[PDB]
């Protein structure tokens, strides 16, 4: 099945609006490596929703493995309740917001500013107020956020971090990932679906099993689980879990993550699978291409079990 | 005492454990507070149990409150799985496992310690091999656990974490604080308990929300409740959340946690509310009194949900 919901046509637009992006930001995310370089970060500090953040989750992942600089997301409180001022001389700091309105956001970066950060921030609103607090605004140009899930923007959300990071690093293989992305978004909303109906009817308690990017993209999946189907999803790593939901990556992760999930099976768990669409995409693209396929997936899996993904 | 576990009884013996253990550890952690205002830490890495770590978090806000240091827990994976050597250079790592020899916690420390980080362990068993590798062992002296659920040995985890701030950052009022935690750990075990015995009956799902250090202790909580009384219970942020069981700590997060906490009562939400034992506790220690009333309370729940805390 396939759906006439909103939330499907932001994720099936998710492809053309990312190529769109990594033209646009090519020339400003260009410069910004050529700054970070220069500046030579000691650590990258996220600032947004706190540790409950999924893009900073990511980041962390992308910017330690690729980057090997330690990478973490900043706890709100510490700046806007307890009122304290970090000593982040030589650090990056990355803010993440759609709109670059919350009041907690702009604290946040604020403090940052004060505490003598580069601050860069990925915002989808150009006008909003963020700009004049923080030293570069790197657009994320998703368009108008309509849906009440988040598809398309989360996704623009992690181009523009991988973008970020090609350029600072300047890894080839990470640049060949930056420059496949869209054609690897639309070959996996052209693929058949990897979740089904099915295989959650009389399912109330789920769990999600990751490993690394798996990881940070199964806490994406446990949410979008929860907000569009009603269901008790969970994620947690397949490493430390000492019915699931095997969120399959094929990065060096795979060996010691697929052991994990043929023990849970071993164990007597009840397994449903979410592989990579594509046997050869680049690993570090992978955890976007399932994602892509999921948010799709999940438009149909509302519907079916009789639930307005949109409301 | 409540009742006949061995849970409760080792939960009773912390605030006596704490008090030896400060005193213990006093020189070692005096000449760390001293090593580390020369070095002055960029950042302190906390490596443990994943970038999950409970009693990291609660390090986080620990160091990042109280010596503006940005604070965090390491990714096992980054160093395993993607064999990637982090850039640590004039950073603080500091390692917490209360064996010492979980070969992942031995494999971290040596990348830190290749990676040029001054490197201190929190351990239990002062034998174990994280003494060869990092610079400075911070023992936990909590002794033996008999009990499958940690009571007295997260207390002591959390105790040498706040020495070794006190004695870092030398601020007057933490120093103080420190200096009184047993009285406060034991003003909460006389105390009239705070989580009733039969509270949690037909519970099945829980949320446990907290904001700063409450937020930290949420999650070992929740985990607790999962542990000892077979509750599916998660932790959150009460800023983020947008049954519960509300961890009301009396710091700066209070007004603002207080009324998201007053918005999902009203908006028909079951409550239990964990406030604290005295008003007056000083407000870097009240998440210790707090697990510390929370640890013999949840022995009595256990039972009264039909559980053996002792061997769930």
């Amino acid at each position: 099945m396939t759906t006439n919901t909103i939330m499907e046509q932001e994720a099936r637009t998710a492809p053309q609006k990312i190529a769109e992006q990594l033209l646009a930001n090519d020339a400003i995310t260009e410069s910004l490596g050529s700054v970070l370089r220069e500046f030579k970060p000691k650590f990258v500090m996220i600032v947004g929703r706190g540790s409950s953040d999924h893009a900073g989750v990511f980041a962390k992942y992308l910017f330690e493995i690729e980057a090997s600089i330690p990478t973490f997301a900043a706890a709100p409180s510490v700046a806007s309740v307890y009122g304290k001022t970090l000593k982040l001389a030589g650090g990056l700091v990355i803010v993440i917001s759609q709109s670059g309105r919350s009041p907690d956001i702009l604290a946040q970066a604020r403090m940052a500013k004060n505490a003598g950060a580069f601050c860069v921030a990925l915002v989808n609103d150009e006008t909003a107020p963020i700009k004049d607090i923080v030293d570069v605004v790197i657009p994320l140009r998703a368009g108008e956020e309509k849906a009440v899930a988040a598809t398309k923007s989360y996704l623009a959300t992690l181009s523009a971090l991988l973008q970020v990071a090609a350029k600072w690093t300047q890894n080839e293989s990470l640049v060949e990932a930056v420059n496949s992305l869209p054609q690897a978004l639309q070959a996996a909303v052209d693929a058949e679906p990897q979740l089904r109906a099915g295989s959650l009817t009389d399912v109330k308690n789920l769990v999600v099993l990751g490993r690394g990017f798996g990881y940070a993209v199964s806490k994406e999946i446990a949410l979008k689980l929860k907000e569009v189907c009603a269901i008790h999803a969970e994620a947690f790593s397949s490493a430390e879990f000492l019915s699931i939901l095997d969120v399959c990556i094929r990065d060096e992760s795979y060996g010691s993550h697929v052991e994990q999930i043929a023990n849970v099976k071993q164990r007597g768990a009840n397994l449903i699978h979410l592989h990579q669409t594509s046997a050869d995409i680049h690993p570090r693209i992978a955890p976007l291409a399932l994602l892509q396929r999921f948010y799709i997936d999940v438009a149909a899996v509302a519907i079916a079990l009789g639930i307005n993904p949109d409301k």
